[PDB]
């Protein structure tokens, strides 16, 4: 995967440098950048999980697709803007789905097919 | 407009937070970063100028459709790392629409239907 594969896809994701840094490789930074920048060749380990976590973004999207078929109107999606709003649903700090409810819901919220909320939002 | 639906328009347009208090509002980092919190309304204007850009979002996406209808194969899309990249095929260092290029190139990376390049990309 090239440099800015891998930066289009992070970027999506939405992902902080630091946060794709720590959690997807296991590297600094700086390093991360490099993979950006193509100054070091990107891992195919990390082209896999980026890979992965993109295949997961389509899932949820489809998921909240058929969901928004069954309710007959758009349904709600919290929109969590730190990582304690969204502790406070599931109980864990997981960073990249955090990240991942993110990018879904602003997606479906830009394409006019959900409506955002900080609290009363569609589980699952 | 809401702080959180402010801020979820503002991360899938690829803007930093410095980038749209500059470019859109025509405040201070910290101004933005309070109107995206929810400490200080989100001018009128201001959530006008981010609707409009997020239909250009939509519009971009529905162009680039057209054209991979047209080509009956994914076509080449240029992903700007830089604004200098930017630049040098646009001939403008317009921030806003740089990173409008981005959002658009990424989706449809992320779902199939382009392929990326760094240069030579199809332009629009």
């Amino acid at each position: 995967m090239t440099h800015y594969e891998l930066q289009a896809l992070r970027k999506l994701l939405m992902l902080e440098v630091s946060e794709a840094a720590r959690e997807i490789g296991d590297v600094s930074p700086r390093s991360w950048q490099y993979w950006e920048s193509g100054r070091s060749p990107v891992p195919d380990d990390v082209a896999n999980q980026i890979r992965n976590l993109t295949d997961m973004r389509y899932q949820l999207l489809e998921l909240r697709t058929e969901q928004i078929e069954k309710a007959g109107k758009p349904i709600q999606l919290n929109f969590y803007r730190t990582l304690d709003d969204y502790e406070a649903v599931t109980g864990k700090r997981d960073v990249v789905s955090w990240r991942l409810t993110q990018a879904v819901a602003a997606t479906l919220f830009a394409e006019g097919d959900v409506t955002l909320v900080e609290q009363g939002g569609l589980t699952l």
